[PDB]
């Protein structure tokens, strides 16, 4: 089992040895055009850049940057968009890439505010009577709805194409209470987010792959991703005791570097799979 792989690495105090093992053995693949001279201001992180192979593009024959990575897990049948939180430059390209990528739901695991500095864009409109417009991109954000919990906040949001005067309706899955500094003492709350965004089908391929961020797009995300596919792989396979977190883990390097930026990062997810493969 994990349950006692985790427990023997708590006892041998090691877990930063294993995070250290896991960092050493990631893919690293190019990432040639994340790092072209006019794609600087597209990225909020020098040292956060998607590879060239696993990165988004946007539909214009202007610049297709974003910096955003498809992590396509084929085995759980599962794919994800890993992105960086949108800069007042890139809010548009941003919902270009959840328009023309299909998705259903967007996952932010920050607050737009933390340890005060801004680690991301106000991207979405905070009351219905003020919607947003992004120029360059030619689309309009609209808030229908917001529903605010103890530990997380959804929204009814509608995505308006201008050019085709399509609509669409995109969930936003904000994870309002990820601290400052650290990993929550517990769980339970960031599983049950994870439930209540499975719940929406936001996840499941009857649609484009949902869009996940937090400031550099990578460890809270990583985790999100991690725990989600470790589970579902748990779900799916003849042996359940089989699923390696660390094998997926690094699988999912292979598309998108530095996923888990902390050792802590890393025994949260084991920690979460644990509690969570309990409701099961
Ligand atoms: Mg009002």
């Amino acid at each position: 089992e994990m349950e006692k792989e985790f427990e023997q690495i708590d006892k041998s105090g090691s877990w930063a040895a294993i995070y250290q093992d896991i960092r050493h053995e990631a893919s690293d693949f190019p990432c040639r055009v994340a790092k072209l001279p006019k794609n600087k201001n597209r990225n909020r992180y020098r040292d956060v850049s998607p590879f060239d192979h696993s990165r988004i593009k946007l539909h214009q024959e202007d610049n297709d940057y974003i910096n955003a990575s498809l992590i396509k897990m084929e085995e759980a049948q599962r794919s994800y968009i890993l992105t960086q939180g949108p800069l007042p430059n890139t809010c548009g390209h941003f919902w270009e890439m959840v328009w023309e990528q299909k998705s259903r739901g967007v996952v932010m695991l920050n607050r737009v505010m933390e340890k005060g500095s801004l680690k991301c864009a106000q991207y979405w409109p905070q009351k219905e009577e003020k919607e947003m417009i992004f120029e360059d991109t030619n689309l309009k954000l609209t808030l229908i709805s917001e529903d605010i919990k103890s530990y997380y906040t959804v929204r009814q949001l509608e995505l308006e194409n201008l050019t085709t005067q399509e609509t669409r309706e995109i969930l936003h899955f904000h994870y309002t209470t990820w601290p400052d500094f650290g990993v929550p003492e517990s769980p339970a709350s960031f599983l049950n987010f994870l439930f209540k965004v499975r719940e929406s089908g936001s996840l499941s391929p009857e649609h484009g792959p949902v869009v996940v961020h937090c400031s550099a797009g990578i460890g809270r995300s990583g985790t999100f991703c991690l725990a989600d596919t470790c589970l579902l792989l748990m779900d799916k396979r003849k042996d359940p005791s089989s699923v390696d977190i660390k094998k997926v883990l690094l699988e999912m390097r292979k598309f998108r570097m530095g996923l888990i930026q902390t050792a802590d990062q890393l025994r949260f997810s084991y920690l979460a799979v644990i509690e969570g493969a309990k409701f099961i």
